[PDB]
């Protein structure tokens, strides 16, 4: 991979792994998610961050976090296709900041996906939420492009949409889900991506059988952590749409809410 | 990744990715393993395998594995390129083998090593049998015919019986069960997965002080997708020997069984 020629984003190229596919040998959407963090850690450090934070930020014990995840996939990648994805990230002025994907057939040069997140600001020790200081801008503004890049334009599009709380009860459920040590990244936290394969466990097999996944958006309320265990909801709400909401299993406190849209094959 | 000159043996690269290590920053064991899959289909496709042999489709037979021995001597870092050169042996009518060397691209040092052995199963009743003569004079042209071990050694620790655990076990992880990102392309639980919930009863203390120099694994039943499973653990033994029992939480019924060997950090 590589900074392209203005140094304002990052492309790189992935051969789809035999165990990165379903049932169809096409990629996962939990692979197509590891790459877009791959892409992404790739793309920090050829900005120069050390083995993720600026020089402000390491002083304030502050770091960046995923307050909601957006996809759109039009073709999933066959197993042994390549695929290209660029990335870049944006300011969202005092608010956050917003980091986004384009995903690429190689050989075609169309556009097979795209992606778009919202990272906030948090106190690494406390975990209380803060607002982009002026100093923290300054020092990563000199990455980003200044004028607007938006992987999803569109006015009204479905990755500013707000998601409602599923009301109890769901029409389907998976309970009892606990992570393990692969389900953990370098700095023993549950990946994100774990969330995305969790939310999805509660959608009948039927479903995943017949559609194809077109779309995903997930909000990040709260960890899960080493030793919780999570329960999966989920309720019709329509191609097919459906409701999420991951909970702690014991007192029910909500970790992820989100919604998916599907398409018949 | 390709073919050797004399076509016998296959070689890939592979960058380590950031969700792919530990809390070290240096690849997991599972991460490993999978790498292994990965390189053993690219050599299988790049022979011309559609992985089935012709008298293999037509009787419904498929190789599954019976044994995984895995010894790493140094996990390859974040970002590192480790190389990995795979390939099969014939072991007459008892099945087949395929070995694995590890080494660091740059330095070109031995990093590790793996040795798996495969038996033949109807896909259908999984009723195990011998190798027919039809069968290895199909394949034996893709293999070495004189003898080529990963591990050599005369009493290695790959070829060691392993012994069942007694109850009580010392220490436990209950209920695991696996979600759609543990299975492979044809539905079925990923053989690496296993390793994972073998690990999972191994206290983290252990996990935080030592590496995992060497793994044995056999692979007696497989866990179906709505099959739930308890790990056991009892210490055996500067080095940490463990028996490792996995099993259906229910009944009880085996699925594996193996042993593992930490080195104190
Ligand atoms: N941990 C990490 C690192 C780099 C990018 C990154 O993108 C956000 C994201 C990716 C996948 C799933 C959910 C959110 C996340
Ligand atoms: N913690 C973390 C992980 C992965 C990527 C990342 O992006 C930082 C960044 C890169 C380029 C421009 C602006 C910001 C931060
Ligand atoms: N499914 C598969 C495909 C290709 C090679 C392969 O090697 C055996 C193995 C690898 C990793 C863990 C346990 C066993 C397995
Ligand atoms: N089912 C399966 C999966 C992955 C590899 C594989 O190896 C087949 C093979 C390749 C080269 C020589 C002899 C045999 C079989």
């Amino acid at each position: 991979g590589s900074l392209t020629e203005d140094g304002l984003s990052y492309k790189e190229k992935f051969v789809v792994r035999s165990y990165e596919v379903g049932s169809n040998k096409t990629a996962t959407v939990e692979t197509i998610a590891n790459l877009l963090q791959e892409v992404g850690c790739n793309h920090a450090q050829s900005v120069g961050f050390s083995t993720a934070t600026t020089t402000t930020m390491r002083k304030l014990h502050l770091i960046w976090v995923t307050a909601r995840m957006h996809i759109e996939i039009y073709k999933y990648p066959a197993w042994g296709d390549v695929v290209e994805i660029e990335t870049w990230c944006q300011s969202e002025g005092r608010i956050g900041t917003r980091r986004d994907w384009i995903l690429k057939d190689s050989v075609t040069g169309e556009v097979t996906g795209r992606a778009t997140s919202k990272w906030v600001m948090m106190n690494q020790d406390t975990r209380r939420l803060q607002k982009v200081s002026d100093d923290v801008r300054d020092e990563y503004l000199v990455f980003c492009p200044q004028e607007p890049r938006l992987a999803f334009p569109e006015e009204n599009n479905r990755s500013l949409k707000k998601i409602p709380k599923l009301e109890d009860p769901a029409q389907y459920s998976m309970i009892g889900l606990k992570p393990r040590r692969a389900d953990l990244d370098m700095n023993q936290h549950v990946n994100n991506v774990t969330y995305i394969g969790w939310v999805l466990e509660s959608i009948p097999q039927e479903i995943v059988d017949t559609h194809e996944l077109q779309v995903i958006t997930l909000d990040y309320r709260r960890e899960c952590q080493q030793d919780d265990v999570v329960d999966s909801l989920t309720t019709t709400t329509s191609d097919s749409q459906f409701l999420h909401l991951l909970r702690l299993s014991g007192d029910g406190q909500e970790i992820n809410r989100g919604t998916t849209l599907w398409r018949k094959k």
